């Protein structure tokens, strides 16, 4: 590539891993929120939550194809693993699978930063820092407050605690 | 000074002790904000009363400063003691050592305004009376009222009971 | 914690020293201001000049507070030392004192970053580096430029100097 | 008096004299401003200094009098004599003139609060701390604030001083 310029390979199959992974989980964001839609469910509060993810997941990766484009690298696209799980339990239950993937992207991320100062590509540390490593941190501390709310309400009755954590926090 | 008039020293010096007292109140409210702003407290309502009280006695000691200031004395500034916890339990915890706090910053201002009796000074009375009585009155009145609120709640299920009231009051 | 991931207890530890840090640099410049808008120093360009210090690191402080709680971390809080004087003498010996206490800021700042580049701790060093390490480059810049135009005036009589710098510049 | 009431003689008289001791001080502050207008004195800022305080005090003595006649007092009204001096020398001699002027209103403003206090009358105290206590206690500080700054400039060159302290701070 002729603009191509201390970019790795190592750094353009990381990020294609990457943005497989945040397409992966923009997917189980999907299935989060249409599961939470169902009217045997019904909790229209958890299903806007997980949606808007689905939707933050997806730009996420569009985000780092650009970056990708603008180093000279390659896109190469995978499968999509379908979302581990059909049906997603209580919204506690939710919460706890919704922190787990955050942190696994989160993980993916500092993994990439780490290759990133490895091969000392001061652009790529930049790009990740400013765009990605804070707004995970953000994001795992409201859905760790989230579940310390969930999990104080769903004491002696969990039904009435998850309709008054959908009313009025989400 | 030249300007110092009807200024004895021992109001001087309470004044001084009084601004020490002030700080140190901010300082317990900002420690009692940031712990229910943890992800395993998460009362995002009751952490933001205690930062508010922040301010408020932090502009109650530059008060007192500007004060001193103006009648000829001289602030002489001591260490502050830290907070006296480190973990605030529960909202009604919280709320019980406030109104204790409270009640030890009122009784303070009552012993420098009858300082100020004995001393002939009414332009430290009326400053006190002005600014500083009737606030007090109105806090520990409100912290009162949330007192009888939270402990109504916390019945049964206090978890619940904990959620309502940062939900509904705070 | 539920939500930590990737934060040392050293950070967090050094994290808490800085916050104390930050609060007894607030209340240096909240001593330095007063000192100034005493009636036999008069000088209201230079309270102003330390008093917004005052906040400005009382806000540094509560930003390091909201980030340890945003990684998990515990914020513990100590005693805050009282300023290392009680008279500040001139305007020049002011200025002095603030860039010395600017200096030791910046370097536990650049020390705290070092020890997150040791820890692999990106975030911590993006988020000293958006919020702290260029605020102070241009806050002690401005501070050498104050004292050089202090020093080519407090010449041949410092008494005009001081006032006119504190009249025309502050 | 049909609605005179818990309002002494005593208090009646000491209110005229401190009517006569207001408006001997707007008189002095006229002569004060009418002298730094003359064309071998011509510092426009000084003169309109004194002036607005020869307002005040005129205000003062009115506020009085509209308070005498309130309580079913009798206003009695004296010979105002003439301002202590002809010349007023410097700024700085003239604003040690005020300062003196100003402590002597103090006194008697807090020599009448006394009065009220010894005679139970509380709307009397009220009266004075609300319209008078304070005002005194802020000009007497901006004076003081004023001859500092005047001593700091009339050092080497009181010729430079007095036209700097005029421009930059009146």
């Amino acid at each position: 590539s002729q603009i191509r310029q201390n970019y790795s390979t190592e750094v353009e199959a990381a990020v294609n891993r990457l943005v497989n992974l945040y397409l992966r989980a923009s997917y189980t964001y999907l299935s989060l929120g249409f599961y939470f839609d169902r009217d045997d469910v019904a909790l229209e509060g958890v299903c806007h939550f997980f949606r808007e993810l689905a939707e933050e997941k997806r730009e996420g990766a569009e985000r780092l194809l650009k970056m990708q484009n603008q180093r000279g690298g390659r896109a190469l696209f995978q499968d999509l693993q379908k979302p581990s799980q059909d049906e997603w339990g209580t919204t506690l239950d939710a919460m706890k699978a919704a922190i787990v993937l955050e942190k696994s992207l989160n993980q993916a991320l500092l993994d990439l930063h780490a290759l990133g100062s490895a091969q000392a590509d001061p652009h790529l540390c930049d790009f990740l820092e400013s765009h990605f490593l804070d707004e995970e941190v953000k994001l795992i501390k409201k859905m760790g407050d989230h579940l310390t709310n969930i999990q104080r309400l769903v004491g002696s009755q969990a039904g009435l605690g998850e309709y008054l954590f959908e009313r009025l926090t989400l």
